[PDB]
């Protein structure tokens, strides 16, 4: 089998935001990430004053010191106000990453670390302190531990006092408006038992965003942090949706337009980044790809699923493709809405996973997804660990892009056109840096479970590429190994065999 691949370094150049190399949980530590997020269900009820938070439906609706544990804080460090967040951001500073920090909006945060909160102990109660967005009183760097309040702008002031503003090298750059609000009543019923309203969500968002922007106008505000397509569609059947939907195609549009309107009235941009989560509903062999590695058909579906992000020709097996295919592929659809209803707003996928964490199918899916995100105008993207412990093949995909040689060498910063004759069995992504005519980066993969192909590359560039080095991973080894070089290239064409279930990063030089 031969496939032909055409790369034109002059064509479709566009910047790849480095923050697409991003994560929630830190992985092995040698992925050379550019962005880190402190978010997810635990952050909704996180109390900065004492570092306590609540698991919600994930664990017993338990209030406890988990986030201190997770961040590696000592018992003594866990007593210091803001320590989970400052320890997190100190690590970002050390690693050179963007920090995105979630702020609370569901309305209360954990008052203690005394464990499960029963139904009748729902907020307000002794187990909860109330969130107030703007203190309207002198800020304290040592907040009042004895009252019933946590003030969000006081916390932002605390961060700015320590690190400077977002516009500075050391500042915390992004803040998120809580986490998965259409799931508050399911995940955090002890905090917000009623289903969130569409108007409610906008009002809470405008109030919190104003408070933040009053402390740091340069910080980027991310919202609405939607869990998945049911929330994109109608905010999980929000009780007021029929009353507010007017002529909107989906809640995505209502939110964008209402945030744009509120920003007008306020005289400042209140939404910087439109923030979604995306866990594929794609099925294969009777199994959702995010649930477990699955069988051969689950593995095949996992590697094809990234096409739902971009490819108009691809129809996955899911309830979304079944009943809502006019909203797919998802990235161009989201971009269409953002550009129309709040021009200039960025797009982020702040929690996602394709599953198969320790399977070559998971590695290849992610090697495709990182290429796709980079060249589809996504500002920031953060993997979420659905499986605890090592996620060897996810880490492999990041390292293939960001530390392929053990020296933190990376894919280029500029996407360029790469086309393949077979979009089912292969995917391919190309890049240069600063319009280089010296070095060209190609990430290529074979998704076939059974059949190698010979990839015949045809390159267009200003100079003649003369040789290449190759690194890769496959089903036998998740570590990125050096592969046989490309020792002779003639007239900017060369052939390289890609075995089944293999991903390579090829680096061509002029020289
Ligand atoms: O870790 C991430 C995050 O996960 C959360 O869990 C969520 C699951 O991941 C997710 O799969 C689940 O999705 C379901 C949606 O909640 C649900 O609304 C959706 O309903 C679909 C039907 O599946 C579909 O058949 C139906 O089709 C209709 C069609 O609409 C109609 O036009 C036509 O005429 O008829 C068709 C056939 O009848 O359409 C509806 C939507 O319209 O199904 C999804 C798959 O099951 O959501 C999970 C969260 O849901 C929970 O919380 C909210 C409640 O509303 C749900 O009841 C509850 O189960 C974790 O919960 C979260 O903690 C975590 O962070
Ligand atoms: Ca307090
Ligand atoms: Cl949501």
């Amino acid at each position: 089998k031969t496939i032909t691949i055409k790369v034109d370094t002059f064509k479709d150049r566009k910047p790849i935001s480095p923050y697409i190399y991003g994560t929630n949980q830190d992985l092995a530590g040698d992925e050379n990430m550019a962005a880190r997020r402190l978010g997810g269900n635990r952050m909704t009820g996180y109390n900065w004053e004492n570092n306590m938070s609540n698991a919600g439906s994930d664990w017993q609706h338990s209030s406890d010191n988990y986030l201190c544990s997770n961040g590696g804080l000592t018992q003594a460090e866990c007593e210091k106000p803001g320590a989970v967040v400052t320890s997190f951001h100190d690590q970002s500073l050390k690693l050179g990453t963007y920090s995105l920090v979630t702020l609370p909006m569901a309305g209360y945060v954990a008052a203690d670390g005394n464990g499960s909160v029963q139904e009748s102990e729902a907020a307000p109660s002794a187990r909860w302190n109330q969130v107030v967005n703007a203190k309207n009183a002198p800020f304290q760097l040592q907040p009042d531990l004895n009252d019933n309040y946590v003030y969000v702008d006081e916390f932002v002031h605390f961060l700015v006092n320590k690190y400077g503003t977002a516009s500075t090298k050391a500042g915390v750059k992004g803040y998120a408006l809580d986490n998965e609000p259409a799931l508050w009543s399911h995940t955090h019923p002890r905090i917000h038992p009623e289903k969130v309203g569409a108007k409610e969500l906008v009002d809470r968002s405008v109030s919190l965003s104003k408070a933040v922007k009053a402390i740091d106008a340069g910080a980027e505000v991310f919202g609405p942090v939607l869990y998945g397509f049911g929330a994109y569609k109608d905010l999980q059947t929000a009780p007021d949706w029929d009353s507010v939907k007017g002529n909107y195609s989906w809640f995505v549009d209502y939110y964008l337009d209402q945030m744009r309107l509120s920003s007008q009235v306020e005289g400042k941009r209140l939404l910087d980044v439109f923030d979604v989560h995306w866990y594929p509903e794609a099925m294969g062999g009777g199994i959702r790809i995010t649930n477990e590695v699955g069988n051969d058909e689950t593995k095949k579906a996992r590697m094809q699923a990234p096409r739902t992000l971009w490819d108009p020709t691809y129809k996955e097996d899911s309830w979304i493709a079944q009943w809502f295919s006019e909203f797919l592929p998802i990235l161009p659809r989201l971009k269409q809405s953002v550009d129309k209803y709040y021009p200039g707003t960025k797009l982020a996928m702040t929690s996602y996973s394709y599953g198969g964490e320790n399977d070559i199918s998971g590695g290849i899916a992610m090697t495709d997804v990182l290429g796709i995100l980079g060249k589809n105008d996504v500002y920031m993207a953060n993997y979420w660990k659905l499986k605890d412990g090592v996620n060897n093949y996810v880490s492999a995909a990041y390292k293939l892009y960001r530390n392929y040689d053990g020296k933190n060498s990376t894919f280029g910063d500029t996407s360029v056109s790469a086309q393949t004759s077979d979009i089912v069995n292969s995917s391919v992504h190309a890049s240069v840096t600063n319009a280089s005519d010296k070095e060209l980066h190609l990430v290529v993969m074979n998704k076939s479970m059974d059949s190698a192909f010979d990839a015949q590359f045809d390159l267009s560039g200003a100079k003649t590429y003369i040789s290449g080095k190759v690194w890769g991973f496959d089903k036998n080894s998740s570590q990125i190994k050096e592969a046989a070089p490309i020792t002779q290239i003639s007239g900017n064409r060369f052939t390289y065999t890609v075995p089944p279930l293999t991903a390579y990063h090829i680096v061509l030089t002029t020289g």
